[PDB]
């Protein structure tokens, strides 16, 4: 089963990219416009952007149309580089969390910082689960072992420790692996027509997908989710606020989206051969991998059985160096979040940080372990941040007058409907049923109404007039002033 020949591959590929990584810092037509378009989208494509696009696409239940973490991530980018981009450069902020301890606190800072904890660590899980599904594909040792070993040796790389300029090198890699293997899918005799299963179905349903009109309102509330709550993220407001210039961090993120949209296609476009391969046809064999509930290994599958054997060789390797590559660089970050924001503002640092991430890398493996689904955990890792921290986001850039008191009752109500509403991927029941719930195959009741939009709305209307409230109950002496344990006013 064992196969030596993939791991020569993956190995000689990470030694070229580390390779060209030193040899950067080594020399260390202002191109410089184009080369950090590139560093802004290697930070959000990577396994888990190109995985969780091509399960989607390749799903029954999505489609394409449902497929909106893509189309929505590049939307996250527009609307940031529009209107988020140049009130953070104009009020000074250094880091993304920084507006939330300067006006909240730093126990309120914290307490912020556990969802923004728990979606870089749904994110990390995910681009664990592509990693280990990439390396379980093409050295072909168990998915289980694929995924703790990827994540230990990611995890000692982060631990033991130039290597510059390495983004562009593993955006260029997936890049060419992915655009290199497209023609030859695509030429594969196992794939039918791509255009004609689009609209009509031959092997499954169509990969357009379809949008029920009961689910119109359900499909705003994702779309909503993933365009909006994909905004409040480190990795990109850091190098947004890194920038020199305001516009130049705006057109900046107009070139991230731009390139977030042409590194779609190449995922679209393999979810797309998913749904129309005929598996039986392939080495693959019967059952698909929707059957085997490997939907979600969907991109190496496709990369490596419909491919010849040096295009693979190349190709799928070369996009797992680069996602293994990638791999570390949401370990570092979220590790050094947690270092900076908890242990060390709050409350040498070598050794707390060691620690966090050796328990970040083991609880990101284990829930990529139990986890069956990358584009789940992507819409996961959107989904909170989009319920707390949007809502917060909104109130302490464009608000004037909101605090302490405000932002613990709409966290408090934002969560109580985000729970009480049921959350299918965690298997977690809804309390609170609204109109349209019906239950699926698990038992767990579905919500076709825009309850994620709406406990969004709730939260920030509540830490508005919450904070109002406060305000006029201390400065009209309604409340004593003894009573005031946020110190907000």
């Amino acid at each position: 089963a064992f196969h030596v020949e993939g791991l020569i591959a993956i190995i000689v590929f990470y030694l070229l990219i580390l390779l060209v990584g030193i040899w950067a810092a080594w020399r260390t037509r202002d191109i410089g416009l184009l080369v950090g378009g590139f560093t802004m989208t290697a930070t959000w494509v990577g396994g888990g952007y190109i995985n969780g696009t091509a399960e989607a696409v390749y799903v029954p239940g999505y489609g394409l149309a449902w497929a909106q973490a893509p189309i929505g991530y590049s939307l996250s980018l527009i609307l940031g580089g529009l209107f988020f981009a140049k009130p953070m450069r104009s009020k000074g902020y250094v880091t993304m969390l920084d507006p939330f301890q300067q006006i909240y606190g730093k126990r309120m800072g914290g307490l912020l910082f556990i969802p923004a904890l728990m979606g870089e660590m749904f994110w990390a899980a995910a681009i664990f689960s592509a990693l280990g599904a990439t390396i379980s594909v093409i050295i072909d040792v168990d998915m289980h072992i694929s995924v703790i070993i990827s994540a230990l040796i990611a995890t000692l790389y982060t631990l033991v420790g130039s290597v510059a300029y390495t983004d562009v090198v593993q955006l260029f890699c997936i890049f060419v692996g992915l655009w290199i293997s497209v023609p030859f899918a695509l030429s594969h005799p196992a794939v039918a027509d791509i255009g004609f299963t689009a609209v009509h179905a031959k092997y499954q349903k169509p990969w357009l997908g379809t949008v029920d009109s009961s689910e119109v309102y359900s499909w705003l509330d994702s779309f909503l989710l993933l365009m909006l709550g994909g905004i409040p993220w480190q990795a990109y407001f850091q190098r947004v606020l890194s920038s020199s210039s305001a516009t130049y961090a705006q057109v900046l993120s107009f070139l991230a989206a731009f390139g977030c949209l042409v590194m779609a296609i190449p995922a679209i476009l393999i979810g797309a051969i998913g749904a129309s391969t005929d598996w039986n046809q392939t080495a693959y064999g019967l059952p698909d991998p929707k059957t085997t509930e490997e939907a979600d290994m969907i991109l190496p599958i496709v990369l490596q059985y419909l491919c010849p054997v040096y295009i693979s060789f190349f190709g799928l390797g070369a996009v797992s160096a680069a996602v293994m590559s990638s791999a570390d660089s949401s370990i570092l970050s979220a590790s050094s979040m947690f270092a900076r924001n908890i242990y060390q503002l709050s409350f040498e640092i070598v050794w707390v940080m060691r620690i966090t991430v050796f328990v970040f890398g083991a609880s990101a493996t284990a829930m990529a372990l139990l986890t069956k689904t990358v584009y789940g955990l992507w819409y996961l890792s959107s989904d909170l941040v989009y319920i707390v921290i949007f809502p917060q986001l909104l109130c302490v850039l464009f608000v004037k007058g909101t605090n302490t008191y405000g932002a613990v009752a709409g966290y408090v109500s934002g969560l109580f409907l985000r729970i009480t509403g049921g959350e299918p991927y965690l298997y977690l029941q809804p309390l609170i049923f609204y109109p349209g719930y019906y239950p699926d195959d698990n038992g767990i009741y579905n919500q076709k109404f825009p309850f994620k939009t709406l406990a969004m709305v709730t939260s920030f209307l509540t830490n508005i007039c919450i904070s109002y409230l406060a305000k006029y109950l201390f400065e009209s002496g309604t409340l004593p002033p003894k009573l005031d344990v946020f110190d907000a006013v």
